[PDB]
């Protein structure tokens, strides 16, 4: 099965999902030089008052809090959107080291850990039909830089030791995703798709150019987290981060100047 070790990681998986080497993949490094500004995007709208986080996950390859989307409660619009895609769920990539973790780039810059807020488009009914769909998701990215720590953040740190190993959940209500928010909404935005396996090219991305700094402590919480299941070798949980794909026949647009 994939992963990302040596026998099964990136330069892997385009054996079983040939699209990982398609028109559209995800990540890809941001030249800011060469984005260009398109002053027909509108703000981003992240209404997230209403979320209503249910539980947090280790599905053996990230760790994921997911959200109640079975009615518009926390929603993605405006941007280079149409329409309205509603929060599912959000998990992070994350490095060995703090020089790397990041799945985009910046001029090749590599950041510490990626946030993907991930939301699917109501016209398609459900999660699984909008990942069909060329439109079907918009993922919101958020880089991670270590520093100072992100209070929002230390209640999905300190669960953590209860989802340790694959296949381990625990209850995690009344968790606020605005406190994973950097000040400014600003963006880069180009068509893309998932960045783990199948590799749907489903995904509209909407990277913030601001990121959050997390602290040294937080970030070496994430790395004890482990890739295999509980009574198995452990395999620490880091470098879970595909890296930049070839950008082909794209340009990314920046929402400011
Ligand atoms: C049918 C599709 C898939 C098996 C369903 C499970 C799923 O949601 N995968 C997923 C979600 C988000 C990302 S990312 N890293 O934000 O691009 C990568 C993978
Ligand atoms: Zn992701």
């Amino acid at each position: 099965h994939w992963g990302y070790g040596k026998h099964n990681g990136p330069e892997h998986w385009h054996k079983d999902f040939p699209i990982a080497k398609g028109e559209r993949q995800s990540p890809v490094d941001i030249d800011t030089h060469t984005a260009k500004y398109d002053p027909s995007l509108k703000p981003l709208s992240v209404s997230y008052d209403q979320a209503t986080s249910l539980r947090i996950l280790n599905n053996g390859h990230a760790f994921n809090v997911e959200f109640d989307d079975s009615q518009d409660k926390a929603v993605l619009k405006g941007g280079p959107l149409d329409g309205t895609y509603r929060l599912i769920q959000f998990h992070f990539h994350w490095g060995s080291l703090d020089g790397q973790g990041s799945e985009h780039t910046v001029d090749k810059k590599k950041y510490a850990a990626e946030l993907h807020l991930v939301h699917w488009n109501t016209k398609y009914g459900d999660f699984g039909k909008a990942v069909q769909q060329p439109d079907g998701l918009a993922v919101l990215g958020i880089f991670l830089k270590v520093g100072s720590a992100k209070p929002g953040l230390q209640k999905v740190v300190d669960v953590l030791d209860s989802i340790k190993t694959k296949g381990k959940s625990a209850d995690f209500t009344n968790f606020d995703p605005r406190g994973l928010l950097p000040e400014s909404l600003d963006y880069w935005t180009y068509p893309g798709s998932l960045t783990t396996p199948p590799l749907l090219e489903c995904v509209t991305w909407i990277v913030l150019k601001e990121p959050i700094s997390v602290s040294s402590e937080q970030v070496l919480k994430f790395r004890k987290l482990n890739f295999n299941g509980e009574g198995e070798p452990e395999e620490l949980m880091v470098d879970n981060w595909r890296p930049a794909q070839p950008l082909k026949n794209r340009q990314i647009k920046a929402s400011f100047k």
